């Protein structure tokens, strides 16, 4: 009767210890700090006169070391300050001495990642989301909240995928990778920007079927199958993303006997409506699970 | 269209520094290092043959110090061994030298906390549930999760409130209080167990309906008022629980100018049917976010 899934996060202790305090007088937000370097939104620079249109060339030149103020719940020397795109690469005498083992990886629709959320530089919160389709997430984020961590775990290493910078009309939110680019075609401007339509994730759709199998729920599995390129085409025009298989998936075919063309044909009457029956206690479609999630939290396996 | 909620788990690296692996032969799971004293599931004594019936009394006494192995992930050498309720308790030669401040207390139907699910001592993901009406919670837990610790946070303190010790026949989870005591009426003996029935945490579902009006959505307001006596009168014939207001759900009064009594009338006219209109997104009730969720994610109030 119960799924046995939740939204799970990463422990969050090793990113804890690399979060501080950024400040320019105007703005405070988080910086994340690793080795000799701090990085956070570059709107700490903006006076909030000018966060509508901002010249982030200008504002930086403006700006000097002891501009910006870096403080841990300590206090570390600025030493060096450039900017990349979206984000500010501050240069701190003092090596964080808990940096973890990390990565810099771009993270894509559909994939699911760990936040935390923090506030003057004290972590608050942690809770993970999906990288939507329109690359947004529907997170849960505030005034101060920006400079915030998005990452994934492999291993002992800590893949740093997003940093927060703002929130868009619809009530969601949206970041910068740590190459500096925004995710999708977002600006960090507070203004008025076009919003690329959502999208259903059809492999974490087809996921969550698997995961209602392991579960003994299967009254929507028929010997009928789409196969990936009709079900492609299909999505096309239904606000679905189109479906392309990994290990992940197979692995769970390969424990319920039940193949994928199975299940998407099943999303595909689905879609039309549940004709009144629940799967995992839902009458709509999930999708923000991932096939590793359902593999590692039902089937107990990483990989 | 975003309601701004999502799962918010506590920060975990302060009890990540707590969790310690423990074995007696038989079974490995994981204890909650705090001070000089290692807590952990009392069935780490069972051998795998007796997990169904076993005399607790009589492992006890069967044991001695050395009978222990403690280890971190160090040794934690074992100089006292005591039994309360389904805990151990454990004494060790060494303090941990990040034991948090700390608490213990029992959690109550309806209320939020935060889980650090464990393997071998290893902290392994983080998620939050609520303690349904029956004592049981929707977790996400495989073998070796035992000992594993729910807890909420009050400032800097922390109050540690489960470790979790069995899976039901329907999925779900309990565990114990660190008095000893099990949750409810349940026994951690690996034996078929009456489940009480579970219902709707009428308070939360009232935190969910002023959540969608903080974000525009109120159609299922009305200004038809069920009183709170009629209203448990109701929901003692519909499997909710009875509702009782507090100061985190008067100021969500406050601040939507709607009145508690006016969602107890939406909740009886929602729970026969949504018309087909959504909430939040959601065709069904929902009762895992607490009056305290609503206000602090979506407000930016604690308390
Ligand atoms: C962190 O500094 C801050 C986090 C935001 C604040 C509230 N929730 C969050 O996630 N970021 C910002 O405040 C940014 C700063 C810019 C220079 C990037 N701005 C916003 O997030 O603005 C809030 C948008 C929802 C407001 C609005 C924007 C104009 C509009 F389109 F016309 C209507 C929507
Ligand atoms: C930690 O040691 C372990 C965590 C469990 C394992 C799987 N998921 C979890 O959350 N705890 C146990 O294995 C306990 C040990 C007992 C001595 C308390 N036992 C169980 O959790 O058993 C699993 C129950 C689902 C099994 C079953 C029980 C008999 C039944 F009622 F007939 C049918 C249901």
């Amino acid at each position: 009767h119960h799924s046995g899934l939740v939204k799970m996060s990463h422990p969050s202790g090793d990113v804890e210890a690399c979060m501080v305090q950024v400040t320019c007088g105007s703005m405070t937000l988080n910086g994340l700090w690793l080795d000799n370097t701090v990085w956070c939104p570059r709107h700490v620079m903006c006076p909030a006169d000018q966060l509508s249109d901002p010249n982030y060339d200008a504002l930086l030149i403006s700006m000097t070391n002891h501009s910006f103020s870096v403080q841990k719940h300590a206090n570390l020397r600025v030493v060096g300050h450039a900017m990349q795109g979206t984000l500010l690469k501050l240069t701190v005498d003092v090596a964080n001495p808990s940096t973890p083992a990390y990565t810099f990886t771009t993270v894509k629709p559909g994939a699911a990642f760990s936040v935390l959320a923090c506030y003057n530089g004290r972590p608050t919160g942690t809770f993970t989301v999906v990288m939507r389709p329109n690359y947004t997430i529907k997170g849960s984020f505030l005034c101060g909240s920006c400079g915030s961590v998005g990452y994934t775990k492999e291993g002992s290493v800590i893949n740093f995928c997003y940093m927060h910078q703002m929130e868009l009309a619809n009530g969601t939110h949206t970041g910068s990778a740590f190459d500096g680019t925004m995710y999708g075609a977002f600006m960090d401007k507070q203004v008025h920007q076009v919003q690329l339509t959502d999208k259903y994730c059809s492999v974490n759709v087809v996921a969550w079927l698997y995961a209602a199998i392991l579960n003994g729920c299967a009254w929507f599995v028929k010997p009928n199958r789409t196969s990936v390129v009709s079900f492609n085409e299909w999505a096309l025009a239904n606000q679905f993303t189109e479906f392309v298989g990994t290990q992940s998936v197979d692995m769970l075919a390969v424990k319920t006997g039940v193949a994928i063309e199975q299940l998407l044909y099943a999303i595909q009457q689905l879609y039309t409506g549940f004709q009144g029956k629940q799967i995992l206690g839902s009458t709509m479609l999930e999708d923000e699970f991932t096939p590793e999630d359902v593999n590692m939290q039902i089937m107990g396996v990483v990989m």
